[PDB]
C-alpha cells in the first residue's frame, strides 16, 4: 500500500528546526521559528505559568473529559480579551467559543467548519503571508486566493494596492486577515484603515477572519484588539481564531481558540453545534493542561498582574533589540538603510534579503532565517548581534 | 453565512454528558462513557501520574515546541509497549510513531493519510461497534462497510459470521480491528482466532488499522497485545492508533498514538513524511504535558511500578463489579440469566437491553447507558449497585 508514496516537500519554516538539528558548526544562531528568547537566548517558561501548574497540581482532583469545546471559563475569559468588557457580543450572547490545539487548531475547524457547512468556495490570504494558511484551507477542499499587502520599495502598507486587490473579492467569500503583528511584514493597518477596511468588508458581503496569534506584542493586549473591534461593531458574523503559545509562551501546550460571531444566540448556538460535530471526528475534546493554566491565571488578579508585566518585559526586549539590530548594521558598515525595520511590530522583521542571501547565510554563516527573509528578531541577543551583523553585511 | 446552518445531531455517547449536567434529579446514575470510576464513584488522578507531573514541574524549562511528530521517547515506548521488547520492528526499524491528541485523534491522522496517499477507499468496521469510527472515516471522505462479529443470541463472538462478512472486502481495503476489550460486546477473538485472522488478512491482502484504547484492561499489558504481534510477525504494512486516556486515567490531557510500519525503513520513513504533512495542516504539534507524563512514567523503574498496580487495581475493580453485577440482578429477581456478562473483559458489558428500556431507565430511574445497551461497568459502585440493579429488573 505504501510503495509508491511519495516523501513529501519540507515545511518552509517548520523544516528549519530539522536543517538546525543537524548541523554541528557551533555558533549557528537561529532567526527561523517565531519563538521568543530572552538575553540568554533560552526560550523560558514564564513564571506566572510555573505558579499557574503550581496550583494545578495541587487542586486538579481529575482528568475527566472535558467538553468538546473546553474549558468554559477559558472561553469567556477569551471573549473578553478580544471583544473587551463591556463588549455588546458578549451581552446579547452572540460570541461562542471553542478550545482548540493552538492557533493552526482553530484555522483547522474554522476550515472544516466552512468548508461543510456554510457556501464558501474561497478564501483571500495575503501575500506575502503565513504558508501555513493556505495549506489549511486547500487540505478542507476550499480554494486561496492572494491579495497585495506589502510595498516592497517604501516598507509599507499598499492600501491602495489591497483594496484593489480584494474588488475581485465576492459576496460570501472570506477575507482572512491578520489581527495585529502581521506576519511576517511587521506592518499593521492603522485604526483608520482598518475602519476603512470593516466598512468596505460589510459592503461587498465579505466574512471576515481573524488570525490572531501575536495580541499584546504590538503595542497592548486592548490596543491590538481595535482592528477586531473595529469590525465587530459593523458585522453580523466573524470567525476569530486565537493562539495563547506566544503571548503565554506555551507553544507546545497547543492553547488556542476558535470564536464564532452571529447576528442573534439562536443562530450561534445552531452553527456551534456544527462546528463542535466538526471537532468530534477530529480529536474529540481538546487538552486541558495548557488552557487550565490559561485560565487560572486570567481569572486570579495576583497571576494576571505578574503575566501581563511578563509579557510586557517580552515586547520591550524585542523593541530593544530591533533598535540595537539596526544601530549595528550600520556601526558595522551596513550597505543600505534598515531604518524600516524600527516601524515593524512584533518578532519578525521582513529584512529584504533575497532567496540566495538567506540561502548562503546559513550555508557559509550558521545563520538560520525563512528563505522569504523573514528574520525572527526575538531571536536577537546582545551575544549574537555582532557575528549575526557581520554576516549579513558579508552577503550584501 | 449562518442563516440556514441546520442543528447538528447529538452524539450517541458524549451527548448522554449533556442530559446528565441538565437532569436534577438526585441520585443519577451514570453508567455511559466509558471513564473509570472508584469505589467513590470518582475519577481520580492516578498517583503515578501526580508524582511524574510534580518531576516536570520541577524539571521543566521550556515550552518550546515540539517537533511535528512528538516526543521522541514517547513514541519508543509506545513501540515497545505495543510489539514487545526484542520486536523484529523495532530492530529493522519498520515503525514509525507519532503523538498525537488522543486515539481518536491518531484515527484522525490515520484517515486524513490513507485517504490522500494510498487508493484506499473503503474500511470494514464492525457491528455492533463505536459509532464515532464510521463518523471520523466518513469525514476523511473513505466510505465504511461493516462486518459480523457479535452472536446476540448466545453472546458469543460469531466467528463464521465475521468470515463470511469480510469476504466481501477486497484487497486494498482497509480492515479495523480492536486490540482487545472490544467496544461495545467485551468480546475479543482467541489467539488461535487472531492467528487465523492475521493469516486470512494476508492472504485477501487487507491493510490492517488496530485500534487499542484499553491495552491492559482485558488480561495484561503484554497478553492484550498478542493479536497485534499475530499480525504484525506476518503483515509487512498495518497501521496502531492507541490510546493512554484509559489505562493512565488521563483523558482530558489527549494523548495517543499513531504508528506506522512498511516493509522496510526507507519505505516508512517516505510514508512518514506525509502523515506528518497531513498533521502540519490540522493541529502543527500535539499537546506535551500529556505525553511528556507517560514517558516519564513508563522510563522510571520506580513510577512503572506504581502505575502498572494501579492499572491491575482498576482492571480488578471491574471485574468485581462485574461478578457482583449479575450476582445482585438475581438476588433482586431477574428475569434472564446474565452470567454471560463475565465472560466479557473490559469497562463495558453488552447488556442486550433494547432501546426503549435504556430510554426509561433514564426517564423514570435516571440511569444512563448508551441506547444501544452498553454499560460502563467500571461506572458501578457498592454503593449504586442495588438502586441500580432494581431499576434494571422493573424494565425488565
Ligand atoms: C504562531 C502563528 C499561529 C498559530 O500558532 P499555534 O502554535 O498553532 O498556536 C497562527 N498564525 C500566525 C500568523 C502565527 O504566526
Ligand atoms: C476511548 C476509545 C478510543 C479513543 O479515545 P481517546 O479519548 O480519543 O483517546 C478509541 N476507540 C475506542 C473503541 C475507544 O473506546
Amino acid at each position: 500500500m505504501f510503495e509508491n508514496i511519495t516523501t513529501a516537500p519540507a515545511d518552509p519554516i517548520l523544516g528549519l528546526a530539522d536543517l538546525l538539528r543537524a548541523d554541528e558548526r557551533p555558533g549557528k544562531i537561529d532567526l527561523g521559528m517565531g519563538v521568543y528568547n530572552d538575553e540568554t537566548g533560552k526560550t523560558p517558561v514564564l513564571t506566572s505559568v510555573k505558579k499557574a501548574e503550581q496550583y494545578l497540581l495541587e487542586n486538579e482532583t481529575t482528568k475527566n473529559y472535558l467538553g468538546i469545546d473546553g474549558i468554559p471559563e477559558f472561553g469567556r475569559c477569551t471573549q473578553e480579551l478580544l471583544f473587551g468588557k463591556g463588549s455588546a457580543l458578549i451581552n446579547d450572547k452572540r460570541a461562542r467559543t471553542a478550545q482548540t490545539p493552538g492557533g493552526t487548531g482553530a484555522l483547522r475547524v474554522a476550515a472544516d467548519f466552512l468548508a461543510k457547512n456554510t457556501s464558501v468556495k474561497r478564501v483571500w490570504v495575503s501575500n506575502p503571508g503565513w504558508p501555513t494558511h493556505k495549506s489549511v484551507f486547500n487540505s478542507a477542499g476550499l480554494e486561496v486566493r492572494e491579495y497585495a499587502y506589502y510595498d516592497a520599495e517604501n516598507h509599507t502598507l499598499d492600501f491602495d494596492a489591497l483594496i484593489n486587490s480584494l474588488n475581485e473579492a465576492q459576496a460570501g467569500d472570506v477575507v482572512l486577515f491578520h489581527g495585529c503583528c502581521h506576519n511576517p511584514t511587521g506592518i499593521d493597518p492603522t485604526l483608520e484603515q482598518w475602519q476603512t477596511l470593516a466598512q468596505l468588508s460589510v459592503e461587498k458581503g465579505w466574512l471576515p477572519l481573524f488570525d490572531f496569534a501575536y495580541q499584546g506584542f504590538a503595542r497592548g493586549l486592548e490596543e491590538d484588539a481595535e482592528g477586531l473591534r473595529a469590525f465587530a461593531a459593523m458585522h453580523k458574523e466573524l470567525i476569530v481564531a486565537s493562539s495563547y503559545s506566544k503571548n503565554f509562551g506555551l507553544y507546545n501546550e497547543r492553547v488556542g481558540a476558535c470564536t464564532l460571531v452571529a447576528a442573534d444566540s439562536e443562530t450561534v448556538d445552531r452553527a456551534f453545534s456544527q462546528m463542535k460535530a466538526a471537532i468530534r471526528v477530529n480529536y474529540s475534546s481538546p487538552p486541558a493542561h495548557g488552557a487550565s493554566v490559561v485560565a487560572t491565571i486570567l481569572s486570579n488578579d495576583a497571576l494576571r498582574a505578574i503575566w501581563e508585566q511578563e509579557l510586557t518585559d517580552m515586547r520591550q526586549r524585542i523593541q530593544r533589540m530591533r533598535q540595537l539590530f539596526v544601530n549595528t548594521l550600520q556601526e558595522k558598515g551596513a550597505n543600505r538603510d534598515f531604518s524600516f525595520i524600527i516601524k515593524q511590530n512584533g518578532m519578525f522583521s521582513f529584512s529584504g534579503l533575497t532567496k540566495e542571501q538567506v540561502l548562503r547565510l546559513r550555508e557559509e554563516f550558521g545563520v538560520y532565517a525563512v528563505a522569504s527573509g523573514r528574520v525572527n528578531v526575538a531571536g536577537m541577543t546582545p551575544d549574537n548581534m555582532a557575528p549575526l551583523c557581520e554576516a549579513i553585511v558579508a552577503v550584501l
